[PDB]
């Protein structure tokens, strides 16, 4: 019996729910807990799509008095409400799986309860690193000061410049700068670690984890990716337009386009995306998130006359997109779960990052041989990147065969690491020993 407990947003909730696909093919009862009210409308379609089509799952409703940063509080003010509630389940819970967003209010409720507690960190084991090594950073008052390099023994990237550090991490009086100084020694009172990532793409970060090498007191971390798309992610669309456009198209030459589930970009930043999206020459699949005059006239006849794109407001179905053979190429923010999906489908990505831990993801994948990014652009806001840039970084990475092929080892090594010898397929079977 194992109880899991994601975070808000898509993607916490996506990893969560194939975590749990992957725990219920292993013959367990798994208790999903649901924050309600919910946040996002996605939210509310997944858990449902996911409840219909795994109808022996428990939900246990976390109900909070009385919009992703603002039931960020609420959680932890209210957590000493599921101890009566998880608690009073039967049959007696076995282990506990929460995410790290949590790990500082759930670990005094998953303490007081006796069963084996662990954290799901939806992002890369090398972030995880950065994490982990975050405290013995700030020690060392120099800091923000004379900071260049992060130089973490033995992860996947060689050293971490002070432009991949997330800003705020930098700032003082900051949320995340004090998050991740509470949060981060917490981390030696767990069980373990689960982290969506396999060998293929993280192999150094991985060993130097599990080798107390980062920081010392680290618990197992287990490499349970890559979590490949499941069918309950899948909307029946009655228009099917998109996948029927995908068909029409030569395998390889369309490039998907995509920001996360969020997509704070500005008005001046979108206006370039779609002039450098026609001036690249290739065909793209761009997916757009408001949360409406910003294309060009000249852009959208483009667009129409040379017929070549897709621009949609709409949740697409990300794994068919990636997974359909139209599809050559990815820009992404090189959000983590993206990150994984593209590697499962061989899709060579072009890296964006905008915020947060996407610099260290791009370089995740720049290292591995199938991804290019570009430093100069930095962060969302700092400059305006130009469609010039845009149409030419587009053309680099679709003319570069070489990262078609690390891609698609990249992909063999994701189709091994859950069959033959299988990373998941151990850590998975290693984890259900310890819950005897
Ligand atoms: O139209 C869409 C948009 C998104 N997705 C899916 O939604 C998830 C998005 O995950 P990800 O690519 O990681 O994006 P975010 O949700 O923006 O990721 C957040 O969470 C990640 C994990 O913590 C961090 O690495 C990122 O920086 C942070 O932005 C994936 O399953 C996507 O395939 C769709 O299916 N359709």
């Amino acid at each position: 019996h194992v109880a899991l407990l994601p975070s808000a947003g898509m993607g916490h909730l996506t990893p969560f729910l194939r975590l749990a696909s992957l725990l219920l093919h292993q013959h367990c009862h798994v208790t999903l807990i649901t924050p309600q009210p919910t946040v996002s409308k996605a939210e509310e379609d997944l858990l449902s799509r996911f409840l219909s089509a795994f109808p022996q799952v428990n939900q246990l409703h976390f109900h909070l008095p009385p919009p992703f940063f603002l039931q960020f509080a609420s959680i932890r003010s209210s957590s000493h409400l599921l101890t009566p509630l998880l608690s009073s389940l039967t049959p007696p819970l076995s282990s506990f799986i929460y995410d790290m967003t949590l790990i500082s209010p759930l670990l005094p409720i998953a303490e007081s309860l006796g069963v084996p507690h662990y954290i799901l960190f939806t992002s890369s084991a090398t972030m995880f690193s950065f994490f982990s090594y975050f405290p013995t950073l700030a020690k060392s008052e120099s800091f923000p000061g004379k900071l260049d390099f992060v130089e973490i023994p033995g992860v996947s990237v060689s050293s971490i410049p002070r432009s991949s550090i997330p800003p705020p991490l930098l700032v003082p009086n900051s949320l995340f700068g004090k998050l991740f100084m509470e949060d981060s020694p917490k981390l030696k009172k767990l069980h373990g670690v689960l982290v969506n990532t396999f060998e293929g793409i993280e192999k150094l970060s991985l060993e130097a984890l599990n080798g107390g090498k980062v920081v010392k007191g680290l618990p197992p971390v287990y490499g349970v990716g890559p979590f490949v798309p499941c069918e309950f992610e899948k909307v029946v669309k009655r228009g099917e337009t998109i996948s029927e456009w995908l068909d029409e198209q030569p395998s390889g030459s369309v490039v998907y386009v995509s920001f996360g589930s969020r997509t704070a970009m500005g008005r001046e930043q979108l206006r370039e995306v779609g002039d450098g999206l026609v001036k690249s020459g290739w065909r793209f699949l761009w997916v757009v998130k408001d949360k409406d005059g910003v294309l060009g006239f000249e852009l959208v006849e483009r667009m129409v006359k040379e017929k070549k794109g897709l621009v949609v407001k709409e949740w697409v179905d990300q794994s068919e997109i990636l997974g359909h053979k139209a599809v050559g190429g990815f820009v992404s923010h090189c959000g983590w779960n993206s990150v994984v999906e593209a590697a499962w489908f061989g899709v060579k990505i072009l890296g964006w990052p905008l915020h947060g831990d996407q610099k260290i993801n791009a370089e995740v994948v720049a290292k591995g041989g199938w991804g290019v990014w570009k430093e100069g652009w930095d962060w969302e806001g700092e400059r305006l990147v130009k469609g010039e840039e845009i149409g030419e970084a587009i053309r680099e990475v679709m003319n570069d065969e070489s990262l078609v092929m690390k891609a698609t080892q990249v992909k063999k090594d994701a189709r091994k690491a859950i069959s033959v010898g299988g990373g998941c397929e151990v850590a998975l079977q290693k984890l259900m020993e310890v819950w005897k």
